[PDB]
């Protein structure tokens, strides 16, 4: 259910393949921030989720360097996939920028992204 | 400097290889929680960091399923590598469990782990 | 604007008064968790926000002890009030439970609540 | 009662607090970093009947970063627990939200962790 194209509330595009082995691989294109075009992502998901009606835990990382620019930053998304008619991936994320030690207190943004199969 | 065996303040063991393509690959073994033995990890890091004294941004994911146990959960660590005489990786993390829709409000733990190469 | 009765996406009820010099005071009633009835809250907000369309920063705390039970925990909400035709308070929160040192790694839940004045 | 007094975190900030019998926290905060000058009002709450099994005492407080000297249009909340004894600490995680346009709301919130000691 996870493999495919997903869109969050910002209009970013998350292209992912879920491997039989628990791997997530794909590309991420952000609608905002110091980013242009596609970035590599890799992550992991629970390939044998609970028998009951529970979400499928997952996470992935983008480092914001590609052939066009380098923001010296990385975002990790941690969340769960929920299938069905209005399938969603509900996430919280941490975006860490490379900082000097003096500025490390302000290195990390936190937020939440909800991904759907429709824009 | 990222490639190696790292330990956090809980005693967990993070074995990682940093590839020239920006990939992080390896295994994680937690000293705590619903976990036993090693788990696959994958992540990304900035392969061309700033040269101005800033750390190197990175992130990785563990889904807590292996051949022995499945916690139906995933952790993402977002942080930066700080080089020096005593290299360190400073992270914040998000641990999401698969939940029902009604219990989604309590799906995600947050914390912070600091890693060094001192066993 | 901020003063009023607010409800989040869980159906929890946030009754707050914004004071002239930056105080937030009121009661919180959670629809979920180890909680029943109302709890005291206190917080702070920016009483002189920007006038450029930016939201109004604010935050508050609940310790989850009242006359009926005590969860040995506290939540803080950090967020901003967004004025307009549909007033909204958008927050992220941290819920810390009192733990032993050995369990401190799992002391804190994180989430996000959005509040409106629409009664469920 | 162990909460009442002057605390310092790892940044050099000073946290001056009084714990009321009813569960109130009141005092002042002076940050060593950020868009901040002199003391700011804080208010918060703590568990005034904590467990007696060696667990910490849950607490939180808020600073809005306006005082008579300046206004950063931001607020921080600290959520954590007090741990007593010879090496007393208040261990926290925090969320700092800046007032933003809706277009920039995705980057409104910084997250971190502060450890307060009596020294
Ligand atoms: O500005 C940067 O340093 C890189 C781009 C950051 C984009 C963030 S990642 C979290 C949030 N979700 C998105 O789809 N975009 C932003
Ligand atoms: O309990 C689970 O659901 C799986 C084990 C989680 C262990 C967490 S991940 C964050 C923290 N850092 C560690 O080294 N262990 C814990
Ligand atoms: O279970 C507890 O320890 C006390 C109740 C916590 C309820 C939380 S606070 C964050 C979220 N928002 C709500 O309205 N309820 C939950
Ligand atoms: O820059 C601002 O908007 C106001 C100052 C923020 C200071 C933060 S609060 C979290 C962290 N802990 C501190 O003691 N200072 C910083």
């Amino acid at each position: 259910g996870i493999t495919g194209t997903w869109y969050n509330q910002l209009g970013s595009t998350f292209i992912v393949t879920a491997g039989a082995d628990g791997a997530l691989t794909g590309t991420y294109e952000s609608a905002v921030g110091n980013a242009e075009s596609r970035y590599v992502l890799t992550g992991r998901y629970d390939s044998a989720p609970a028998t009951d009606g529970s979400g499928t835990a997952l996470g992935w990382t983008v480092a914001w360097k590609n052939n066009y620019r380098n923001a010296h930053s990385a975002t990790t998304w941690s969340g769960q996939y929920v299938g069905g008619a209005e399938a969603r991936i509900n996430t919280q994320w941490l975006l860490t920028s490379g900082t000097t030690e003096a500025n490390a207190w302000k290195s990390t943004l936190v937020g939440h992204d909800t991904f759907t199969k429709v824009k």
